[PDB]
């Protein structure tokens, strides 16, 4: 019942999504862990317009841990040092990238944590984003697969009902998906991907 | 001419390099340009063992050139980055760490020489700031390794240390290759054509 995804499939999924993602006009990309790292790079190829610079990709890791005497908390295993990076989130379009939305908890908390970063950086400079909305950080999400299961966590209604804020390359059935970069036998992996129709689908 | 490289070819190139990269024992992997992202993440999969932590991967721009819009579908395009745009980005904790620098191709070697020099300066500056003498406590040194998919058989415009190059456990080229233009699959805007050409030229599966 495992679904095998080939590299060529992923490439195409990023290719067909790039057009609607350009409407979001991302200023930077934040790729979650090992899953978002490659999708983010492939997107970047199709986001590059003649004349405008190659946008930065930032790699983060979120580790979730359970109740501890109202919610599941997060440790920032790998984060952005905005000080040494010289990265202002204020007034930017930020695209969060991962491979799969499963229960939606990782994306929910990644967004929550990054919204915290954005607000704290704006209040440090004395900016009220509700009085001046042009300096507000605009978050978008790109994912390859959004599993059609019931979610354990939510995303903002405004972002979730907008096709120019939330970008899921393909809404897929509730199955375990094997991504090509996770494979130690890529020949077998690709054979299965072609056989299952998870390859070169156009 | 133009040599098309498939994704599956890249995967296997990382596959045959992973066991010797284990001898270097990297604490982190740094992709220094667009060509290092895919190799860096595939490596992580092959470096994983039970009872061993997952290696961290970072992308830090230390590239001298770029190629994204320019494809002949001229082909052999290397455009230097304009200094009009400040590309002095993020910093990493390098002290006491084994660092694998990853890129796709060693061409004239200017990029790797530059990246190595910059990263070596960062580490030295971090060590001095913390009050560390890396000569008195050498475990605080930063050891650098380089992994590249392709290393071109041609003159080099910049040098890497001879002792590093001579050491198969410090300079890792998956394949030493003739001076041609390599089309990498993450650069393709027509992956069907790209893969088909790669298969025709024997640049797909080889294991
Ligand atoms: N390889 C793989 N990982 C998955 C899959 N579903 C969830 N995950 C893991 O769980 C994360 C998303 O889980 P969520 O937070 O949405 O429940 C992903 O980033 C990934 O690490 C899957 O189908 N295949
Ligand atoms: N796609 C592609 N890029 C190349 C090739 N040779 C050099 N480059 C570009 O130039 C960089 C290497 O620069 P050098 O080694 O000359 O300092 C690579 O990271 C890549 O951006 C090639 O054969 N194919
Ligand atoms: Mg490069």
């Amino acid at each position: 019942d495992k679904q095998y995804i080939s590299y060529n499939n992923v490439h195409q999924l990023c290719q067909v999504s790039a057009e609607r993602i350009k409407n979001f006009k991302p200023d930077l990309i934040i790729a979650i862990g090992g899953g978002g790292f490659i999708p983010a790079r492939i997107l970047r190829t199709f986001l590059k317009e003649p004349g405008v610079p190659t946008i930065r990709i930032f790699a983060i890791i979120l580790s979730l841990y359970e109740d501890l005497n109202v919610g599941v908390k997060v440790s920032r295993t790998q984060w952005i040092d905005y000080e040494q990076c010289k990265l202002d989130l204020v007034g930017k379009n930020v695209l969060i990238v991962d491979e799969v939305d499963d229960t939606r908890t990782t994306l929910h908390y990644a967004l929550s944590e990054l919204e915290k970063d954005a607000a704290e950086q704006a209040k440090a400079k004395g900016i009220d984003t509700e009085k001046s909305p042009e300096m507000k950080t605009n978050f978008g999400i790109f994912v390859l697969h959004d599993k059609q299961k019931p979610k354990k966590a939510d995303l903002p209604a405004e972002m979730l009902n907008d096709k120019n804020r939330y970008f899921a390359a393909k809404t897929v059935p509730d199955k375990w998906y094997a991504y090509p970069w996770e494979s130690t036998d890529i020949v077998f992996h690709t054979r299965m991907a072609i056989e299952q129709g998870n390859d070169i689908f156009i």
